[PDB]
């Protein structure tokens, strides 16, 4: 995340780090069993840790659960990045609490303008690199379709929204993939793609998690 604050520990109590010996991207924690990330986050052997703050160091509210089986979206096409979605299954469910909680699910897709929070443990570097161990947090309002398709021709499909600040400064980052979008409560995006970071014009692009509800509920449900 750039521009970003510090987020407090345990604060977006949904996010989890997913780590194969180190974290390399976020995800969505939907119910005690099941996690939602970015399609593109795919690999074998992942643990996913939730309950985190700093991803360094063992605090204590912390549950480390291995996953027993990833499922990428059918449709996923690693090249236009369209239906960047995948689903996590953990080996055995998480025990929910305050700090460890879920997200849920859209009934409705959220329109440009909307609020929304976007979280994760990326660089916080707009050129740099530096990674924090802390999770950061940015309030972004989401971007018109007009202006996300302006700002990436030829690239934006209805799968997917803008997000952030045209005049730069402030995105989400390498590392945050996978990540969050949370507007009023609900699970709207998913942290999946941009030119660079927090760079002029060039607004983070998400995955739109109300298009696949029924995908996910489905898979879910026979999983
Ligand atoms: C180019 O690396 C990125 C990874 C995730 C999200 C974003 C959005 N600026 C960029
Ligand atoms: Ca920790």
């Amino acid at each position: 995340i750039v521009g970003g604050y510090t987020c407090g520990a345990n604060t977006v109590p949904y996010q989890v780090s997913l780590n194969s010996g180190y974290h390399f991207c976020g995800g969505s924690l939907i119910n005690s069993q099941w996690v939602v990330s970015a399609a593109h986050c795919y690999k074998s052997g992942i643990q996913v840790r939730l309950g985190e703050d700093n991803i360094n160091v063992v605090e204590g509210n912390e549950q480390f659960i291995s996953a027993s089986k990833s499922i990428v979206h059918p449709s996923y096409n690693s090249n236009t990045l369209n239906n960047d979605i995948m689903l996590i299954k953990l080996k055995s469910a998480a025990s929910l609490n305050s700090r460890v909680a879920s997200i849920s699910l859209p009934t409705s897709c959220a329109s440009a303008g909307t609020q929304c929070l976007i979280s994760g443990w990326g660089n916080t570097k707009s050129s740099g690199t530096s990674y924090p161990d802390v999770l950061k947090c940015l309030k972004a309002p989401i971007l018109s379709d007009s202006s996300c398709k302006s700002a990436y021709p030829g690239q934006i499909t209805s799968n997917m929204f803008c997000a952030g600040y045209l005049e730069g400064g402030k995105d989400s980052c390498q590392g945050d993939s996978g990540g969050p979008v949370v507007c009023s409560g609900k699970l709207q995006g998913i942290v999946s793609w941009g030119s660079g970071c927090a760079q002029k014009n060039k607004p983070g692009v998400y995955t739109k998690v109300c298009n696949y509800v029924s995908w996910i509920k489905q898979t879910i449900a026979s999983n």
